[PDB]
Order: C-alpha cells, then structure tokens, then sequence
C-alpha cells in the first residue's frame, strides 16, 4: 500500500488554478511584523531633535540647547512640524538640499570661527523677544551685527579653513519693514551683505516691505549656507544688515541617508531596516510594513499575506492524479515522511530537498540595498514629489503583481511535484513485483504469495526478488 | 461493442503563442489587452474637467479679455488644454513658477473669485491704463484681473494695500512688475525713477525692481510684465507697496484642495459621459492588466504596455477530424461533435452510437480555468495617477528623467505580460492534456481484462455491454461479472 | 532499447528545485563582452573634449584653441575633471542643462555675430595672466573684454538680428571686481549694469564686487550666462560697465538629445548602436552586466555573474520519472539525436535516434530560447545624467530609480532562467517516457518489460522488425511460446 502524508493543519494557499487549498506544511514570504521600537542602524544612532527642526539646532535657537547631539549619525529623527526652528520670523535658502547632506554623517563637529569679540566697531548685543531665553532677549546661538554709537564701518570678517575638514557655515541678512528702521539699526541705507569663496560668490541686499506679524516681527533674517572647502578661505563684507557666524561645522560624511518623520524615541537596538513603525528583523524578500522605510529594506507590497506552500494537499481520511486521486486520501498515521508505504526516506528527503531549493530561489534572488526612500521637499517642488510618488507607487505595482503571481504559479507547481513524486513511488513499485500481486487500484498490492516482514523491506529496499511460482 | 475516449474540436482559428510553439489553434482563448477607447472626454469619477479650450492657465487667471467667456465650473478633476493655447499673456512677458502653479490648479476641490482690493479704492493714482495689446474690438484694454497703477497729473505718491485673508480658504494672490523699454517711459508712466514693488505676507518677502532695457517688439511693445504669485493662508494679511511698476490684484481665488491630478493635452470637448480612466484619445471603461491606447492617461489605469496583442488561451489545442501525449498524441483528434463538455466518451453499442461529455472533470476544469483567468486580471494593483507632467525650456534633464523612467515601466511590463502569456499557456495546454490522460485512465483500471485496449484511446468490450453497463463505466460503477470470450 | 542522449558536456545548470546540474546543452543569455573600445553610434561620432570642459570649449578657452569640433556628433566625451575650463575664475549659470542640451547635436556652426571691431570708443583688447597663451596675457577666443577707453566709458549697445537660420547658441558675462578702485580703472563708471533681452529674455545684472580668496591668481570672478535666440529674433545688449560680450554665436540644430560619457579613452572608428565606458557592446541578448553607464540602445542591466539557460537535457553518463531514473542513464554513444534506441539482434547491436522527437523538441527549445530573446523591448537611453551641488537631492533621485529597475531585473531574469530551467529538463523527461510508452503499447504481450527501459523479445525480431518498432509499425504476428 503506497500512500501519502497528512496532518492536523488547516493553512491554505492559492495557485494558479484552485484556492483555499488546505496544505499538510506553508512557509510565509510577507514580513508584516515589526517591533514598534527605534533603533540604532548598523551600529549607528539616528540623530534625535525631539521637537527641534534641523534649523533651530543649527542657529542655535534658545529652545534647542538641550538636545542630544552625537557626533555621528546614520539618519535623523524629526516631529512632522517640530515648531522650534527660526524663533525670529523668516527663511531659509536651498533647506531641503542642506536636510539631506545632514541626515546621515560619519563625523559632525561644531567649531569657533569668526568670535564673537572680535567685531569691534559694531554693536553685537543686539537680540530680539521673539527669540528670548526665560523672559530674557537673546538671540541665535551661533550667530551675531549694528551699529556701534551712531556709525556703522564697513564690516569684514574672514576665516580659513585649517580644520582638516569641509566646514558647514551658514549666515544671513537682516530684512526690516521701514527705512527708519533701518538707519535706526545701521544708520546707512543702500547697504549689501557680501559671502566669497573659491567656488561662492553673492552679494544680497536686504528688501524692505510692510509686513504681517509673525512672533512680533514685522521683519525677517533670510538664512543661506555653504561648504567651505578645506584650506579654503570665506568672506565676509557688509554695509548693514549681516548676521554673522561665530561657529562653523565640521562635517565628515557619509554615505547620504534621509530624515525620518517619527514620535518615538531611539531605544538602544539594533536593525538593518527601520520603519516609522519600528524597526523589521527579517530575511524575506517582501515586506507590507510601511512604505517609507531606511535602511537595507525587502521590497513594499500591498499584499496581507503570501504563503508558499511547501508541503502537499492536506487529505484526512491534481496533475498526476495520485494525490487526491486514485490514492484517494492521506494518512495521519504516517508522521516520519511526507510518502511511505503499509514512510519512504529516499523520495522524502528528495523532495524535502526539492521544496528547501525552491523556498531558498524565491529569496535568495532578491538583491536588495541601502535606500531612504522619504524624501524633503519645498512648496516649489511639488512637482518634483510627485515624480518621486509616481515611481515608488510605480515599483508598488510591478512588486506586488510579481509576488501575488509567483506565489500562485509556484504553489500548484509544488502540488504537482508531490502528486508526481507519489506517482513515481507507486510505479517505482510497481515494477517490481509485476505478477505477484493483484493491482487493486487505489495504489494497493495484495500478494499472491505470503510475504513475511523480510519480504516487505526488499520492497522498501527496492530489492523484492522474486521466485514465485504462485496462481 | 466498445467505448472511446476523446476531446473536443470546434471551427475556431484562434491563435496562441506558448513558449515552446507558436500560431497554435485552439478552441477558446481570452485576450487581457485593453486597446479600446470611445474616442470621448468625460468626467472623471464624476467630476468634470476645466475646459479652457485655447485659453492658457496664464490667460486664465490674469483674466486676458479674451478669456471672458469661459466655462468655469466652481471643481473640477483634471484641465483640458491645447498644444499651444495662444490666448496667453496678450501683453508681453512672463510668469515665475508656472509650471507649479499648473500642478496646483490641476485639481481642484473648490475654486472661487473675490475681490480684494477693490480698483476704485486707489485714489492717488490712475487706474484705468489700458493696452493695445489686450484690445477688446479696437479699444486698448487690459487684463480684468488686474490694475494698472499709473500716476495721477504729475504724482505718483508711494502705493499701499493690505487683504487680511478672512475668506476661510487658503488664497490665490498673483501680481505683476512692469519693466519699461525706456528712462522716458518710465518718467511718463510714473515720475518717479528709483521704484520698486514690495510684496510681503507671513512667510513671503519680495522686493522688485524693474528691470528698464531695449528688447524686440513682441505684439507691439519692447516692455514686458513680470508676474508672481502665492498662497495667502488663512486669517493672514499680504502687503503691498509700490514708489512704481506695480501691477495689482484686484481679485484673489479662495481654493480648496484635494489631491492633485493633472493637465490633458487635447483638441477634443467634454462629452458628459463617465469614466475612472482618461486619455487623449477617448476614455476607457476597461477591467484589464493591461491596455496600449496611450502614454498619456489620467485616472486608475491598466499598466501601458507596447504590445499588440496578449492573447491567452482558454480552451485546449484546436485538432479537428503534448506534455502527456494524450491531446494530439495517441488520441490522435478531437471530436467536433461532442459540444456539452470538453472531455467525454464515445461508446459503440448494437443500441447506438453517441458522444458524452464527461461533466465532472469538464467542471473541475472549467473552475480552474476562470481562476486562471481570475488570477491574472486580479491581483493587478491600479492607482490614480496622471502620467503627462509640465516642464520648462531649462529644465530639459529633469524631463527626460519623468521620461527615462516611465521608458523602463514600459519595458518591464511588456516583457512581463507578453512572457506571463507564453508560460501559463504551455501551462494551460498540459493542463487539458492531463485532464484527459487522467479520464483514459481512470476507465483504463475499471476494464483491465474485459476489453482490449487499441491504444487510439478506445477500448474494445470482449463481452457484451449495454447503457446501462457503459453508464457504470461512466459512473465508476463498472463491476464485473465478465468472462468471456475469449 | 528506449534511451537518451550524452556528451561529454560538464555545463552546470540551476533549476528552481536542484542546482549544479550537469546538462548535454545550454545557452547563457547574459552579455558579458565589449571591445574596450570608443565608438561611433549609429554612424555618428562622439565629440571628442579630451581635457576641455564644454564651458572651457564654447568660450575658448586658449588651451581648448586645437580640439576636433565636429559638425554633427551623438553623445560627448569628457574626462571626469578636465582641468581646462574657466580658465579666469568666475562661473557658469544653468551650466547642466547647457550640456544635456548640447549633448547631441543634429548640427553645430560658430558664426562671427558682434565684430570685436565695431566696438570703437571702448578699450576691447582687454587680457589676463589666467588665461595666458605662451607667457603673454590673453582671454577667451570667443568672448570681448569691453573696457574704458582713455578714461570714459560711453554707454555700450550692441544688437544682433538672428537671420542664420537656425536657432542660436548666445553666452555672455558679468564680471566681478574685488575693488571700487578697480572697478574704476576698468570701468571708470561705478553703478553699472549688464542688460540683456530678446523675446523672451529679460535680465538686468549688476556686478557683485566683494573680498574673495584669490583663483589662478585673482579674486575677482567672471559670471557666464547664456540662451537660445530664436529664428529671426534680436538680442540688445546694454551695458554702463562690466559686460564680457560674445564675439560669436553658435547656430545648432536638434535633433533627439543623448548624454555625456565620463571617459579617459578616445573615439578608435568602429561602430556601435550601444556604447559603454568600458567599450562598445554588439550585442542581441536581453540582459547584460559590463558597466551600468551605457548609452544607446542597451541590453537591460543586471547585477548577475552568469544567466544559463538549459537547451539539451541531463547529461547522465526527474518529474516523469524517466531520465535519471528508471532509464538509469545516458548514452554517449548515440550522437544522431536527443532520444533514440538501442535494439539488440542476431544481425548486430547499435544505436539510432528517433529522429521525429528529436525534431519537434529541437524545435521547442529553439523557441523558448527566442521567447526569453525577442519579447525583451529595447529603447534609446542615456542613463548618465548632469547635476549641480544644489541638486544632490535630484540626483539621489535619478539613483534611487535607476536602482529600483536594477533590482527587478535582476530578480526576474534570475527567477526566469531557474523557473524555465526546472521546466526544461521535465520537458526532455516527458518527451522520453512518452517514447517509451509508445514502443510498450506496441510491443504488449510479446516481449518482457525489463524495466529499465528495455524490452526482451520471446519472438525473433531481425532488423525489418525492428525498424517496424521505430516506425510505429509493429504488426504483429507472435505466438511463441
Ligand atoms: C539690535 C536691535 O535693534 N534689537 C532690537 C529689535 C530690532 O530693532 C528689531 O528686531 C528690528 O527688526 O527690536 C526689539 O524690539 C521689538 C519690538 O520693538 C518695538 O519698537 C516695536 O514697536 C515692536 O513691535 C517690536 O518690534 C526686538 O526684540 O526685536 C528689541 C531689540 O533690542
Ligand atoms: C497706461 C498706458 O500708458 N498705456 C499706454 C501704453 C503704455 O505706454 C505702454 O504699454 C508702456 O509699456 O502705450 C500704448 O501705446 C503703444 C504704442 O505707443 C507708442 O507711443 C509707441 O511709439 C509704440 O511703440 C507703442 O508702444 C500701448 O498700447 O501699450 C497705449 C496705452 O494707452
Ligand atoms: C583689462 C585688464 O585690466 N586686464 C588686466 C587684469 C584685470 O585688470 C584684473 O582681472 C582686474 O580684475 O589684471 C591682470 O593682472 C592680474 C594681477 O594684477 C596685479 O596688479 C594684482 O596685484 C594681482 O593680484 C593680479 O590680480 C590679469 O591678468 O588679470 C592683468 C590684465 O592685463
């Protein structure tokens, strides 16, 4: 009696021809589960602001004194609309392009370059409400200039960078809403603010208007950047209305990575994937988490669940038509096998071979890298998001339609495999005892001659022989 | 006496592709390829589009006089444009970030006019300059939307004007700067010569100067305007001041949005028909994966594909009067006469002749065939998109990006889809094919030694068998007092 | 005797179920070969920059003065770095999308438009140390250093009315001084402008003079802008101080746009309709793997070492049962066909092949070899693109697609050729017992089914008997016993 395996489970898959198939083993290749958690990223923390935007740690704005800080990071974590950046009314020029040269970075470094003391014929107490520190009028951090009495020089500053490192300087131009204003802060009035280096050359003015209020100020500071090169020289050269540096940022990078949008807060693990959601310890080539993962990452779908089936039609008591077939059920009382007789170990490990193969090409092939996949952009560049958004909901579909698919084309293939391997065992059989035995028709043999158990190994063996000489 | 087993053939031509034949007839097929469209624009989901005709967004907004007459619909889902509208700026110049601002009107949850700064208002100044240019029947004009500040007898005092954005909507704000061709123009128009157009709001700052310089003639003049926009948020106020040059709003645009669609480039007129997918062409009302109308559609569309056909087979090999030899192989024909299945018997009998579809595997075929056919059509994810973008002249490489892209979607879907077809046929062909083998079969070990197997799939009784002995043998039933001859 | 074919074949396979599997045939479709060489590309050259960068070419540079400068080119060659650009220091507006523009070219045409001559009443032969010819001061071919004459600076005005046919290539400059002090030896006037408009150009500039950290020797830069004149369409040039002005203009004509090939090689006239960094590819397969930067009409890059498709069977010297296993083996002694017979006789052994199956299999793996080839759509691409250090964004964009079409391609051609492999070998598989089945069906009663694929006789068969078993005609008269 050549029969097959069949258990206690009720997991079903679909093929390509039938669903809701109930299968004796399933192996699933959708990770759909990940730990809620923040972590490190190979070894490497994210940058943490809490409630600070990349802008207001930079400034130095008073509301980001306390935070974090590492001095290398492999992305960056902000709140959707974190609300502390320019505490004083304002801009920020070519931001989105500075967001993704800070969100990740092999080694960061704040550095004093034009001091603060060191601008004599100017005022450099100036400060304003708006950005005050405990009923205190402050200012930015690491910025600084007015007039000094009732006059106002030409102001110059410069600095070489010796620091062994591209150095990251920001600056800015002071916009009032009057021109009494104006001469009342740097007594001049047709007045430029001038940067130069060996690869940036610009010289804003500043833009009176009438203006809304905005946290009291009906006037802005217009910020800009730069990457000052090593041993190269910047400069500084103003009339009026120059907001200076006083530390520069010494910044090694990296490999480029991309800020996440998170509330959460880093917790100390590890992962190669992270997710908004948390962070995903998996092997599987597909993934249903969250679309805007960083890190080394499986590949989105918009399924539920894949399940491969691995193991064959689960039928207490095809293509090939042994498997639920002339075999017209499976035995649960056959537990060390997947085919046996009344388990074969020699087809059994070669279709538990056959199946670990299988399951192993559909992963294994799936070259997966280092993306970031968020992207920052302006009210001017909407246009450019949505060019990113058709392709990555482009990839979605052609991701999504090769997974459903190459689910079900393989799952009636692995049935077919089992029925075949079934079919073959059956006639691996068959001949071998021939004419000693009726052929009763659901893949039993009753012996003409008495067989003891000797009898019954040979044709396990493969090794029955043969000397009947029996009606 | 005897009985024979057989499949069916019918007067079809149909002609699939497998990866191992080609031009092989078969008796069904389904083709999955959208290519039908009914030449008609339509709303989209419910929602009309903008009609402009040959009216520009540009035209539109500044409210060129030659757009008077428009259809304005107070929402609409995408914008109908033609390839070069020509009712533009009637007055030459430009407009900074339009192709943005095109993105942004593409869709449109709600729109609506207001005034905001009534033109009456501006005493000091003239107010009723006009143009050649935006002539309306022979009389020098100008743009509806917006006021021409100009001096007044030999003054031009310094120009203020505020709008606290009460309307509950965010707002459409756009202005203008005048630039001169000439010191002399400039002293005409405005007296003053050191001017500027300052333009603030909560997060916006924007001091103009104008740009005076000999320039050709275009539509009659060497001056141009310079127009800009923004949004006014809600409860904010936008600022204007102006010692010259300014071209004012009388007018803003409370706007409501949505999700963002995008702009269709045609000839053709609304039709009020309906529709979820859009293209140049005509709508296309389609269940499909894929279609191969046109690049450019709006809506939730099938994959594009650039193919001409993807004919997938439904029915067996056409072979009238494979992987198991039994269709086309030692049952060497199908049988054109048995039409109620498509796998049966024959069976001679001295009570007569007779085809029979055997029902049950038929069946068992039928259902894996329709979720064949299920199964590609279904698990194909479609969402809205709007394919056709907007690009300046500087901006050549990020349109051949959009381009090189939407390039290698065709690329891996065609090959997909036409390779897809090729597999789940030569599929589809053994599949019946073993659906057969497995009928023969399953007779074949009932009769064993009551009848000579002929090897053409039939089977000779060597005793007598009437219906209701060949029905067992149908049924399963045969059982089998049989003897003879032999 | 039922058999099959072996050689002496040790090509490996994989297949979705087993792997390292030794078959009798197989064909790689992953290309893996170019010529190391720089090509023409559908029977156009390259333009050829060597160490000039375009900026450094269309303002003329003096060291870019000997370069090849065809009329017509197709992609553009450059060096990563080429060291003879701006030879003055300064800068270039729009600069990447002036090379996605003129990085092909239907036609090309240097045209003297504003005489360096006419400019009487200004200083024009205007030079600098930077750009030094030979020890001697001098400045860009193409461009005019309009300054002060004696010690004025009439109002400059210049127009140029486009009567050239074509649409025009037109540059200009602002430059920038690091002094009122020399902005007034060399302009005399202090608050300039540069202006210049056509139809649709607009652009009043003032020069930015500001400390800066010297560059070749100067602190002072040079801005370049540029734009394309129309057909019949006037350019105004205005100028109080500081305009570098355009002694020539370039009429172009375009064509389809290509991209530029970062390379250190040199056009060698062969001929490619795909081209690589690393040499041409001719190339007919679907997948290739020699370097991601091509240009032309390529095969679909894939990140993999080797794609083998099986054609012949298992080389034996499966899923029906047959090859590999109750016909134990292959037999490289039958070299006529794929599947064939042995037959054994009193008139002597030997081998045949049946030649009908071996057709119509022949036939079915010539095929699929084609469906994998010719259903592969191929389109022209550039894949290189230009960006700017304000662009790093745009580009990781470029990348992160570029990147995604590299992971599906190489998922699906892996998975196709394993899919299509474990298919392969039980087509062959199938195609044998079914020969074998034939031949039983035939024979019945009168022979002994061995089982292994062999059939003993009890009837003498001579070698017309035989034959009516491969003809199918066996028939029938035996008896003995
Ligand atoms: C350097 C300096 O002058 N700091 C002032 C500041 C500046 O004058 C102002 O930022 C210019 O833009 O003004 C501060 O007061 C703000 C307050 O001033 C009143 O005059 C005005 O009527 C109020 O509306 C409001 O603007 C400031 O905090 O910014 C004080 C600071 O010392
Ligand atoms: C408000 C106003 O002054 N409108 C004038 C207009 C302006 O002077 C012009 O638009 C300034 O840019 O001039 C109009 O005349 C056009 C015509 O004027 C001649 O003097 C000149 O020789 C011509 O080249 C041409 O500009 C106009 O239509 O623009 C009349 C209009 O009333
Ligand atoms: C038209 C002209 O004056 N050409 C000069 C050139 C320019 O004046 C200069 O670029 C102004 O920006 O100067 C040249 O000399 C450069 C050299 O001059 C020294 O006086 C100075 O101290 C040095 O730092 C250095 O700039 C030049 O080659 O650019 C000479 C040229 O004839």
């Amino acid at each position: 009696c050549i029969g097959y395996h069949a258990n206690n489970s009720t997991e079903k898959v679909d093929t390509i021809l039938e669903r809701n198939v109930t299968v004796t083993h399933a192996k699933d290749i959708l990770e759909k589960t990940h730990n809620g958690k923040l972590c490190k990223l190979n070894g490497i923390p994210p940058l943490e602001l809490g409630d600070c935007s990349i802008a207001g740690w930079l400034l130095g704005n008073p509301e980001c004194d306390r935070l974090l800080s590492v001095p290398e990071w492999s992305y960056i974590m902000e709140k959707e609309n974190p609300r502390d950046g320019l505490c004083y009314p304002g801009s920020f020029n070519d931001y989105e392009e500075l967001k993704h040269l800070l969100s990740s970075v092999k080694h960061f470094e704040k550095v004093k370059i034009l001091p603060k003391d060191r601008w004599t014929q100017h005022t450099t107490t100036g400060g304003s409400q708006a950005c005050a520190v405990s009923g205190n009028p402050s200012f930015f951090r690491n910025m600084v200039l007015t007039k000094k009495g009732s006059n106002y020089p030409v102001a110059k500053g410069s600095y070489n960078n010796t620091s062994g490192e591209q150095m990251l300087i920001i600056w800015g131009v002071h916009h009032p809403i009057d021109e009494k204003e104006q001469r009342t802060l740097y007594q001049n009035v047709g007045t430029y603010v001038s940067v130069g280096t060996s690869t940036l050359n610009k010289r804003s003015t500043p833009e009176i208007a009438t203006r809304p209020k905005v946290n009291g100020l009906g006037s802005r500071m217009e910020f800009s950047w730069t990457l000052l090169d090593m041993w190269d020289t910047i400069n500084f050269e103003s009339t009026g209305n120059l907001i200076a540096p006083e530390y520069g940022f010494k910044i090694s990078k990296r490999g480029s990575s991309g800020i996440m949008k998170t509330e959460g807060t880093l917790e100390n693990c590890e992962t190669k994937c992270q997710t908004p959601l948390g962070a995903i310890n998996t092997t599987l080539p597909f993934h249903n988490v969250h679309p805007l993962t960083i890190g080394e990452c499986p590949k989105y779908v918009k399924s539920e669940k894949l399940v491969l089936a691995t193991g064959l039609r689960n039928v207490p008591q095809g293509l090939f038509g042994a498997i639920a077939g002339f075999i017209e059920g499976g035995w649960q009382g056959m537990v060390d096998g997947w085919y046996g007789y009344h388990a074969d170990k020699e087809s059994t490990q070669k279709a538990f071979d056959g199946i670990t193969n299988k399951v192993n090409s559909v992963i294994e092939k799936m070259n997966t890298q280092f993306e970031a996949v968020g992207k920052e952009f302006s009210n001017l560049e909407r246009r450019l998001e949505n060019l990113n958004k058709k392709m990555e909901d482009g990839f979605l579909d052609v991701w999504t339609y090769n997974a459903e698919l190459l689910v079900l084309m393989e799952n009636e293939r692995t049935l077919d495999f089992h029925d075949s391997n079934v079919k073959n065992l059956y006639d691996k059989v068959r001949m071998q005892l021939r004419d000693n035995v009726k052929e009763l028709g659901n893949g039993c043999f009753e012996f003409y001659h008495k067989c003891d158990d000797e009898c019954m190994n040979s044709v396990k063996n493969g090794t029955y022989d043969y000397p009947k000489y029996e009606e």
